[PDB]
């Protein structure tokens, strides 16, 4: 009978930074207290939350999925991406938010809301997909899922995937093509291979990378036509196609490529 933190779409909840830990350059895992150890998120699977912050004298907010789940107590877990000011020329500012969960010392607070988003999956195939917030959802049952992932986009697809894989009576196929910079920025990899390795019937991985390192067995270069029709189930299946990353990479990587190998629009999601 767990607590629920997110008890209203419309409250901010203030939650309290409790651990930091480096996982790249410049990634790290940042947890933050329930308001009790017993209370979950309240995060339906397929949503995700919002940080709020008054950065530059101006409200900010950005959406984010986080690693933990409603079976967690007590805590959430995010794991964050930092855009570092003064690297980018066309950037000098950096990012708002990730640099504002960058300076946070432990104990600070940063506003949750949620949860939110138009897609939320239902379990054993079933996606409730909403064409926008005041609509009721579509739903649709299938049989495997094609996920597109850059970079941070990873949260959004480990979330499903794993609400999949702990159902054993979940037959749903998810077919993972991921894309990063270089190999040191692979996010979750340990996690992904995992899962991998324990429900290879159930989840099909791949990766590409921008920069590949001398030994490499997967993709390089930019996600392209053919890994999709390698990687992605066929659009026979009538599989859900699902997406996350930078919006040009979805722009330019994704959506031509998806309508050359046949998969409609009606049957992708952008995250
Ligand atoms: C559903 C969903 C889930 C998400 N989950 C996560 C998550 O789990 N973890 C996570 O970290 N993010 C996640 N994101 C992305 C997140 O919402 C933000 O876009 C991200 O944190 C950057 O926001 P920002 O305010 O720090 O940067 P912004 O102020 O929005 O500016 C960053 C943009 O400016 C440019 N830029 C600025 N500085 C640099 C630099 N140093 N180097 C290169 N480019 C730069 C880039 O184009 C970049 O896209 C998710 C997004 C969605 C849609």
């Amino acid at each position: 009978t767990p607590a629920i933190t997110l008890e209203s779409p419309d409250i901010k909840y203030p939650l309290r930074l409790i651990d930091r830990e480096i996982i790249s350059h410049d990634t790290r895992r940042f947890r933050f207290a329930l308001p009790s150890p017993q209370h979950i998120l309240g995060l339906p699977v397929g949503q995700h939350i919002y940080l709020s912050a008054r950065i530059d004298g101006n409200l900010v907010v950005r959406p984010y999925t986080p690693i933990s789940s409603d079976d967690d107590k007590g805590f959430v877990d995010l794991v964050i991406k930092v855009y570092f000011k003064d690297t980018h020329p066309k950037f000098p500012a950096g990012g708002k938010m990730s640099q504002y969960l960058e300076s946070m010392q432990i104990g600070d607070t940063i506003e949750f809301r949620g949860p939110s988003g138009l897609l939320v999956y239902q379990g054993k195939g079933k996606f409730a997909i909403r064409p926008d917030k005041k609509s009721n959802p579509i739903i649709r049952t299938v049989k495997s899922v094609g996920m597109i992932a850059g970079g941070t986009g990873i949260t959004p697809m480990l979330q499903v995937i794993r609400a999949i894989m702990k159902d054993p009576d979940d037959h749903t196929v998810c077919h993972l093509l991921f894309a990063n910079q270089t190999e040191k920025d692979i996010l979750l990899r340990p996690e992904l291979e995992e899962l991998r390795n324990k429900h290879s019937a159930r989840f099909k991985l791949w990766y590409t990378l921008d920069r590949a390192p001398e030994a490499w067995d997967y993709g390089q270069g930019f996600v392209n036509e053919e890994m999709i029709r390698d990687h992605l189930p066929p659009p026979e299946e009538e599989p859900l196609v699902l997406m996350c990353g930078p919006p040009p990479m979805i722009q330019y990587a994704c959506l031509p490529n998806l309508d050359h190998v046949g998969h409609p629009t009606e049957r992708c999601f952008v995250f």
